[PDB]
C-alpha cells in the first residue's frame, strides 16, 4: 500500500481520445512524491494537434500521490489498493456543452506507476469554448470531495472545475467520478474527506511538439486531527510556567 | 514574502539522524500561525525508539513563522527568503558531551512549509545526560540572536540552550547557526535584533508511537519603533486637556 | 488571572470591518501596562484608507489593562478570564444615524495579549458625521458602567461616548456591551463598578499609511475602601499628640 | 526502429550451451512491451536437467524491450538496428570460478523478435556455486552501464550481478558486453547511461519440464531532462498565484 | 511428427491448373524454418506466362511449417501427420467473380516436404480482376481459423483474403478448406485457434522467366497459455521486494 | 537431357561379379523419379547366393535421378548425357580389406534407364567383414563429391562409404569415381558440389530369393542459389508494412 510511495515515483500516463469524432493520443511522463503530494508531469499529443484544450484533460492525466496527513492514512484509499490498482471513472459535463466520459486503470508496472486511459468525448458545441479553443492557458485550485462506496469496494467523488474562457468568463465541468479497485484484497474505506489541489501549466521552450508541462500539488483535508483540547490545555500551562 | 504566511500555514517536518552510529528518522507535522508568532506541531520518530532525548531535537525541528512587530518588518530574513527558502545550517555543543551538526532546507512545496534535515551526531558519552536520557521533557524560554552576514547574503544567529536534568541540573547545548537563502532573489539582510522564544511539550494520550507533542511562540524583539518622544509628549497634552 | 498582568504586556489587535459595505481591516500593536492602567498602541488600517473616522473605532480597539484598586481586585472580572480569555460583544448606537455590532475574542496567545475584532456597521447616512468624516480628531473622558451577569457567568456594560464634531456639536454613541469567559474556569463577578478612562490621539510624523497612535489610561473606581472611618480616627489622635 | 515496439511483441528465445562439457539447449517464449520495459518469460531446458542454475543464465536469455524516457529516446541504440538486428557478446566472470562467453543474434523473424544464442562456459569447479547448485532461486535489482563505442557503431556494456548463495553469501557475476549493428544503415549511438533492472523468478506448477517463468521490468535512466528550471520557476509562480 | 521440422527443411512445390481453359504448370522451391514459421520460396511457370495473377495462388502455394508457441503444440495437426501427410482441399470463392478447387497432397519424399497440387478454376470473366490481371503484385495479413473435424480425422478450415486491385479497391476471395491425414495412424485434433499470416512479393532481377518470390511468417495464436494469474501474482511479489 | 526425367522412368540393372573367385550376377528392376530425386529398386542375385554383403553394392548398383534445384539445373552432367548415356568408374577401397573395381554404363534403351556393369574384387580377406558376411543389412546418409574433368569431358567423383558392422564398428569404403558421356556432343560440366543421399534396405516377405528391396533419395547441394540479399530486403520492406 502506502510503501509502494515513500519516495520519488516515475510515472508513465497514456490517453486514448475521440471526441465528437477527433481522435487523438497522448503520452505523459514525470514523477510523484507522494510525501508533499507533489507531481511534476509532461504531457505530448503523439498523434499531431490536441483538438481540445490541455487544461480540459487536467483532471483525466494521479490521486494516489495525494499528500496524506498522518491522523489521516486510513482514510487514504487510492495507495491502499496499491500495486494492484484501481480503475479510476468518470463523466465531466461542460456546462452548455459537451461531455467526456472517462475510464482509467491506475496502477504499477514494476517501479512505475501507469495511468492508462481511454476517453470518449460527445454533444460538443464546434463553435463552443472547448471545440472552438477559448479556454486560457491556467488552472484553478479546488477541493475533490470522497466518500466511501462500499456497495463496490471504492469511493465515489465529485467536485466542479472552473476553467478561464479568454473572455474573462468560466466554463464550469462537473465531475462524477468513481474509483473500485482492480485486486480482490483489503483496501481503505474512507470517511468524507477532501483533497485540496492546486496547479501550475507551462511550455517547455524547446518542445516543438503540441504539449503540457503540469505541477500539482495535491492534500487530504477535511478530518480533524482532535488535538484541539490538548494544545488549550498545553497553552494554559505555559502561563503558569512564565 | 511575508504575504505568503498572513494566516494557518500547513508544516512538513522530515528528519534523518545519526548519533553515535545510532541512526532514526523523524516526520513532524502541524500549523504555523506568524500573525501570532505561534507553531502547533506533532512529530513521531518512524524508525522506533528515539535514541536521543525528544527536547534535544526542539531547535532542530521554523524561525520564518516568527512574529515580526510592524516597526520590525525589515528585519524579517526567513520571510523574505520564500517561497524559495533557505538553507539552516547548525553546530551544536552540548557542554561535557558531544555535538550535532545539522542542515536544513526550509522551504515550499505548494501551501506546505517543509523543512527536511539532516542530523549528524558524534562524541557524546554513552552514559551522559543525551544518550543517558538523564533531561527532564520540558522546555526553557531563550532568546535567539541574529546578525546580518552580507558576505553569504544571510545571517548569522547564536543561542544558549539550557535543558533541564532529572537531578535538578542544567545540559547546556551551545548553538552556532547560519542560514543561506536557496533562491538569487533578494532578501532582508537586518540590523542585530533577537527572537523569545516559548515551547511546551506534552504527549498525545492516543498515540503509541514514540512521539512529541510541542507548542511554540516565537516573537521578534530588541529594535526600537523610536515613538517613546512621541508617547512623552500625548501624556504631557492629557495634563493640559483634564 | 491577574499574576499574568504584573509588567508590561505586549499587545496585538485584529479588525476585520463592514460599514455599510466599506470593507476595511485594520492591525494594532502595543503595549499594556495595567499597574499603571496605561495602554499605548498604534493601529494600522491595512487595506488603504479607513471609511470613518479613527475616533469611532477607538472602544472597539482592552480592559483587561485597567488598575484595579487593591481594595478592588475581587471585581476584576477582565483578568480573571485569561489566559483562555473573554468574547467582548457590543452594539453601539450613533445618535441619528447607523450602529456597529462588535464582536471580539480577548485572550493570551503565549505572551502576547490579542484582540481579535469583526465590526458590522449598517444604516449610516452617506453624508453623516461617520460617512462624512465630521469627527475631530480626538477623544473625551468617559466612565463605563459594570455589572454582574450571572446567567452568562459575565459582565454587563454600559456608557454614553460623545464624539466632538468639527463644527463644535456632539455625536453621542450609546455602547450596550457584555463580555463572557471563554473558558470553563472560575471568573470574579463584580458588584457595580465603573472604569474611569482618559484617551490621547496623535499621528506617528513618520507613518504614511492610514493610521492612530493612541495612549490610554484606564482605571476601576466606585467601590468605597471603608478606611473613612479609620482616618477620622488617626486625625483626632494627631491632635492629643501635638 | 522504435515503432516496431509500440505494441506487444511475441519473443522466441534459443539457446545452445556447453558448461564444462555439459551439453544443453533451452527455448523461451514470452511477450515484450516495450511501453512499459516490461518482459514475461517462460524457459524450458529441451535436453533434460539444467546443469547450471536457472539464474546464472538471465542476464544471457532483450534489451530493446527496455523502457526510454521520451527524453532519452535519442540513446535507444537497442531499437534503431531493428529489425537486422544486433550481435550481443559477453564474457561473464563468476568470481572464484568459470566463465561464461555468449555470442546471440537478436532481430525480427516477421512479427517474433528472435533471441538466439550460444554460450561457452569453461574453468567451472565441479562443486562450486554454479556446478553445485549452490545458489538462490531469485533475482537482485541492478544498474546496466552503457557507453557508445564508435568504432564499432555499436555500444559497450558493463555491470556486476549479484546472485546469492543458499548459505546467504554472494556469487559475483561480472559481465561485460559489446552490441553491434547486423546492418549497415544509421544506429543511435548514445550518451553514456544506464538501464535499471527488476527481475522475479518463478514456477509453473503445472509444468514438469525443467524450466524457469520470468518478469522483467527494465528502465532506462541516468540522462538529466533538464527541465529543472522550468519547474522551479513554476513553483515561484503558484505562490503569486495563490 | 514434429520432430521432422526442428530444423531447416527443403520445399518442392509442383502445381497444374486449368483456369476458364487456359492450362498451365507452376514448379516452385524453397526452405521451411518451423522454429520461425518462415517460408522462402521461389515460384516458375513452366508453361510460358501465367495466366491468372500470381497473388491469386499464394495460399494453393505449406501449413505445416506455421511456428506453434510451445503452450499450443497438442493443437498442431499439420506436423503430427507427417511424414505420411495430409491432403488440403479448398473451394476459394472470388468475389462477383470465378472459384478455384484445389486438392494437394502435402508430404515428406525423403528430406524433401513436397506440396503437389491440381487447381481447378471456372466461371471467372475474362474482363475481371483475376482474368484481365487488375490485381496488384502485393499481399495482405491474415487470420486463418482452424477447427477440428473428427468426422474426417481432419480439420476444417476457413478465412477471408483480400487482393487488392490497381484502382484501389479489394477483390475479396474467401476460402472454404479441409485437411485429412493420408496415413492411418493418430494426428492431433486442434481446439478452434488460428494462425496469423504475413507475406511479402518480390521478383529476382536476374530472373527471366514468368515467377514470384515469396517470403512469408505464419504463427499460431488464439489458445490461452493461462499463466496471466501466475505473472499477476510475481508482480505482487517484486513490490514487497523493493 | 533432362526432358527425358520429368516423369517416372522404369529402370533397369543388370551386374556380372567376380570377388576372389566367387562369381555372381544380378538382375534389378524398378523406378526413378527425378523430380523426387527418388528411387525405388528391387535386385535379385540370380545365380544363387550373393557371396557378398548386399551393402556392400548399393553404390555400384543411379545418379542421372539425382533431384537438382533449379538454379543449379546446369550443373547436372547426368542428365545431360542422355540418352547416349555415360560410362561410370570406380576403385572402391574396403579399408583393411580388399578392393571392387566397377565400370558401368548407364544409357537409355528405349523408354528404359539401364544400368549395366562388370564388377572385380580382388585383395578380400576370407574372413574379413565383407567374405565373412558382418555387415548390418542398413545403410548411412552420405555426401557425394562432384568436380569437373574437362580432360575427360566428364566428372571425378569422391566420397567415404560408412558400413555398419554387427559388433558396432565402421566398415570404411573409400569411393574414387569417374563418369564420362558414352556420346560426342556437349554435355553440362559442372562446379564443384555434392549429392545428399538417403537410402533404406528392406527385404520383400514373399521373395525366396536372395534379393534386396532398396529406397533412395538423392539431392544436388553446395551451389548458392545467391537470394539471400533479396530475401533480406523483403524482411526489411515487411516491418515497414506492419
Amino acid at each position: 500500500g502506502e510503501e509502494l510511495f515513500t519516495g520519488v515515483v516515475p510515472i508513465l500516463v497514456e490517453l486514448d481520445g475521440d471526441v465528437n469524432g477527433h481522435k487523438f493520443s497522448v503520452s505523459g511522463e514525470g514523477e510523484g512524491d507522494a510525501t508533499y503530494g507533489k507531481l511534476t508531469l509532461k504531457f505530448i499529443c503523439t498523434t499531431g494537434k490536441l483538438p481540445v484544450p490541455w487544461p480540459t484533460l487536467v483532471t483525466t492525466f494521479l490521486q494516489c500521490f495525494a499528500r496524506y496527513p498522518d491522523h489521516m492514512k486510513q482514510h487514504d484509499f487510492f495507495k491502499s489498493a496499491m500495486p494492484e490498482g484501481y480503475v479510476q471513472e468518470r463523466t465531466i459535463f461542460f456546462k452548455d456543452d459537451g461531455n467526456y466520459k472517462t475510464r482509467a486503470e491506475v496502477k504499477f508496472e514494476g517501479d512505475t506507476l501507469v495511468n492508462r486511459i481511454e476517453l470518449k468525448g460527445i454533444d460538443f458545441k464546434e463553435d463552443g469554448n472547448i471545440l472552438g479553443h477559448k479556454l486560457e492557458y491556467n488552472y484553478n485550485s479546488h477541493n475533490v470531495y470522497i466518500m466511501a462506496d462500499k456497495q463496490k469496494n471504492g469511493i465515489k467523488v465529485n467536485f466542479k472545475i472552473r476553467h478561464n474562457i479568454e473572455d474573462g468568463s468560466v466554463q464550469l465541468a462537473d465531475h462524477y467520478q468513481q474509483n473500485t479497485p482492480i485486486g480482490d484484497g483489503p483496501v481503505l474505506l474512507p470517511d468524507n474527506h477532501y483533497l485540496s489541489t492546486q496547479s501550475a501549466l507551462s511550455k517547455d521552450p524547446n518542445e516543438k511538439r503540441d504539449h503540457m508541462v503540469l505541477l500539482e500539488f495535491v492534500t487530504a483535508a477535511g478530518i480533524t486531527h482532535g488535538m484541539d483540547e490538548l494544545y488549550k490545555a498545553m497553552a494554559k500551562e505555559t502561563a503558569a510556567a512564565k
